[PDB]
């Protein structure tokens, strides 16, 4: 009956109800997924919301620049799961860019430390959860991450697009580790989706050139997109996600699935 | 329980029980699908075929270079499926070039009339299917064709690989008429399988510089591929083309979801 | 001082001084190519034009739908240019689309004969010039046509996307035969320049959605460039041409060069 | 009769006579420029080999970690070119990777801290040199960087893929700062060049696995590259550069130019 009848996955990124990974995990138990969640930093904030999906599920600490809770990880995973028994999913729906680096602040003025924190959040620790996660997951494993296109440079994302730049190649290259396992890594290049982050894309202060410019841009998706796209509905994007996770994509690997109602292959 | 419980999708392009398919329509019925078929030319050939599938079927005659048929084509699967009724999912799993297109021989040699009837079959179709069948399709519903990445050029494969640049292209458009009626397009790209098409490529005909290129090419697949590459199963395939199907990728069109182990995001 | 100096170089496609081949073309005798002029159709009329550029240079029926005019072609062209001597340059400017295949027309309804024949013009020629040319080109040659890109697709250019993508696989196989020679293959993608092949997208005809969607794409150009884009002045397109022809650009081949202002490198 | 005639171009990157840099500094002087060189860390060194390019040019130390280099270095740049003078060009031919982060050491066993010195030295600063240069160059100037393409991953070159990925990205950013000067920002994707920096991707050391991979994608290029491929000379990549930093692509920008051959456009 459940796209995820008896698999067990990991996944990250949950703050709000809004956030993508709510959405993921949510359509992940309704399809019969075992869950284990990481949150970051604001834990008894996590777990509230967490309380909210349709099952419960263990909630772990996980800051992925802390070299201990990532050395700790598989170790917390098992002990959650039962010794015996193995991840087959692993979600990764986490970002981070300090201020400088996005929305008004021109690009040029980013101190590298800030981008250097963003990429390592943003990007390298796709590689840090998969080499923590690997050795306790099953052959025909899923690992998932979050991606917005940056195959073009565009208004406000700055330093991010960067970071989702290196994230893509890092997929690839976690996937030539992952195969060696029976295990596919993938992104999903989602269309805009109302969370947290987002709102915090400009600083959210107001009246500014790169705000209405984010305007423009939000809507040509809606525009572009043969089929449409509701910024206000992660569900789209949280299906995609779990077709990923499930075994129906098993020959889809290092590679990248669009979920943003076609827009990325129209022009206008 | 079933992935595609409820739908009624038409597969075209069965000729032999290698043909990619088949293996379509058999995942596509296992996963609670009721399907009309299309065949070409040796009908009674094909329904020999058709009758080794776990359920039955219509099948109908669809030449898509035939303007009658392709006219008659949308009453033909009414009639099939009951007035009142529509479809819910095509696929479109059909190719040719002439011999002067493909293997052996040069490039330069390919008359335009062996091209333009190539690109016929192999491209333009996939829109004539589309105008044909989208008047009797759901909102919801999925067009799929078949791709083999023709992103770089590479020996033997020549106008075939025109053919599916202007494939990717068609599908692209394809996807803004679908759009109009809650209708997805998309393409699979596949790795190499073993079917009777494949055996045409050198007009199979013997120990040619160009028979040992296409070995060479074929190996590097399963090299280059992060979880491998198996030639010899179409399922992999077929999967992926029923998760196109389905429900679980609402937002992607216009689009190529790889179906090739990942050995098209690797180069060596 | 000249870029070209002393090479020799056939030109296709001009009609009109708006013609980017006629940009070219002045161009490549600005920089002190000697010139063969290939003209289709209305050779009286393109030799008014021809008569404007700053030298003279014999000029050439070729219809390239012609199989005899192919065929007599590079003897008409060592006869032009001396016994003993060759070509350093081809430059490919040719394109057509019949008004089915494009503009306010629904792109269902372009019936194969108006597609194929816009397929052949508009890139299979691209092969067949190659063809019919290479056996009188000396190494370090170059051959250069004309993209517009087709990565997406987009209103009204319909048939033409089509005809585009096939152009690119096309471009990509010819390097393969072309290297075999010394020389390049080449496309240059191009923004929007006001030629009469412009002029004829719509149909020119009036006030339809079709007009304001192409008007809206075209000023979508200037916007999205990071160095800003005037449709009105071929020369920077014609300048990148002429880049290609010379010995500056000694290792790209099968490739695209994009003379767009930076467009198609930026989303908003 | 110079490419180049009467144009000022800031070169970066030469540390041997073998450097992509010090035949682009060649190339450039023999085309009429007149440069100015920065150097890293071993000076005297540098000074030697700098000596023996056809023409005399001020050398200046540039390590882009040093953020008081980069403050410093419009005004010795403006001293060492005149008050009143301006740059035309800019070439950045700069890159780093810590040895953790390549060859055979496991990709998932590389530190943060030398990704992120990697990705500090070999992509942000591209941004950085161009923040810092932009204030004194001349409209329809040049920037232009050195790239090799990470579309796909490949063994070894592990984290400077993820380096040169952003680094892609960073350049298309750079391109819309550059636009508000009349400035264009490109890069070079070159082919495999025999020079230091390519006897440290092992590490040197040997008879690896890694070591074999390496040998094998490095003879790939030549097979793939329908004009072939001279890993021992740098001047096609040299030229291409210049192609860039002279007048004859007025409108690309943000862009990647391929000097690899072909060999990205072939599969095999
Ligand atoms: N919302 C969109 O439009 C959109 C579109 C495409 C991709 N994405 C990506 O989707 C993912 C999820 O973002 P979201 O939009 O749902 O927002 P969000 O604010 O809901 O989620 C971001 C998550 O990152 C976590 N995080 C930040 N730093 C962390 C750290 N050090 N360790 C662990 N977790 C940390 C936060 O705790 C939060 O749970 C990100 O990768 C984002 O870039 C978002
Ligand atoms: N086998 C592979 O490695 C591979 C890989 C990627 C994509 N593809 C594509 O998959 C699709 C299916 O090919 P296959 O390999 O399974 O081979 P096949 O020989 O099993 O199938 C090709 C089908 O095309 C049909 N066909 C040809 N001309 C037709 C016409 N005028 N009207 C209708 N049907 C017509 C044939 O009847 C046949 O059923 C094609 O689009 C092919 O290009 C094949
Ligand atoms: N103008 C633009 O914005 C733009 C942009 C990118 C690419 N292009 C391409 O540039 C090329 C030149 O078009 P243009 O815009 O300068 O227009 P145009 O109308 O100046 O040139 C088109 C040329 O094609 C020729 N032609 C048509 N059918 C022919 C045939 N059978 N044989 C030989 N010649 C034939 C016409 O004689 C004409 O000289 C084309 O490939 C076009 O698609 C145009
Ligand atoms: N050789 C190839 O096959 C090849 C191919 C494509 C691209 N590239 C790229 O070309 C560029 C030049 O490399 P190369 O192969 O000619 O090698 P190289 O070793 O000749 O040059 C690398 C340069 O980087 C400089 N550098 C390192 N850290 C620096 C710092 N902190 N500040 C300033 N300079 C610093 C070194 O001093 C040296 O001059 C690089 O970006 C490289 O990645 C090389
Ligand atoms: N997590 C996270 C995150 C961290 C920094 C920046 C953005 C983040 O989440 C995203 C939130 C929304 C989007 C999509 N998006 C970009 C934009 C405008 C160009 C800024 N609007 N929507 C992409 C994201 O990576
Ligand atoms: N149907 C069909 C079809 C028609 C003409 C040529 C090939 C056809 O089917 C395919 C069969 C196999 C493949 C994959 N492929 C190409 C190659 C070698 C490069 C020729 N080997 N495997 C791709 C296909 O489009
Ligand atoms: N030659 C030629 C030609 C033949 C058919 C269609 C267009 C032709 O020339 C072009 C003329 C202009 C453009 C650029 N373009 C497209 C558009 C709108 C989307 C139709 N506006 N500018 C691209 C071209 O291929
Ligand atoms: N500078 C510099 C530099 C720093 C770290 C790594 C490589 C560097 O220069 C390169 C030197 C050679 C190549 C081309 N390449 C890669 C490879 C093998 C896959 C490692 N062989 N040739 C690419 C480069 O970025």
């Amino acid at each position: 009956t459940g796209l995820l009848d008896g698999k067990r996955i990991l996944v990250s990124g949950i703050i709000t109800d809004s956030s993508i990974a709510f959405h993921i995990a949510r359509v992940a138990q309704e399809q019969g997924a075992q869950l284990v969640l990481t949150g970051f930093d604001r834990l008894r904030l996590i777990q509230r919301i967490t309380d909210r999906l349709p099952a419960k599920a263990p909630l772990l600490e996980l800051d992925v620049q802390n070299e201990e809770h990532l050395a700790s990880l598989a170790g917390r995973v098992t002990e959650a799961i039962g010794a015996g028994n193995k991840l087959d999913g692993v979600v990764h729906s986490i970002g981070f860019m300090p201020q400088t680096g996005m929305g008004i602040n021109p690009f040029f003025d980013a101190p590298y430390a800030d981008v250097s924190k963003g990429i390592h959040i943003s990007a390298y620790s796709y590689a840090s959860m998969a080499k923590a996660l690997l050795p306790i997951m099953n052959p025909g494993g899923s690992i998932v991450g979050m991606d917005f296109d940056p195959s073009r440079a565009m208004p406000a994302y700055n330093w991010m697009t960067v970071a989702k730049s290196a994230l893509e190649s890092v997929n690839r290259f976690v996937a030539r580790e992952a195969g060696k396992y029976g295990v596919r890594s993938n992104l999903v290049a989602a269309g805009p989706i109302r969370t947290l982050a987002m709102s915090a894309i400009v600083g959210g202060a107001l009246g500014e050139e790169a705000g209405a410019q984010i305007q423009l841009l939000e809507e040509g998706w809606d525009q572009r997109a043969p089929i449409g796209w509701n910024m206000k509905d992660a569900t789209p994007v949280a299906k995609t996600v779990c077709a990923l996770l499930s075994d129906w994509l098993p020959a889809t690997t290092g590679d990248i699935i669009y979920a943003d109602g076609g827009a990325h292959t129209q022009l206008l």
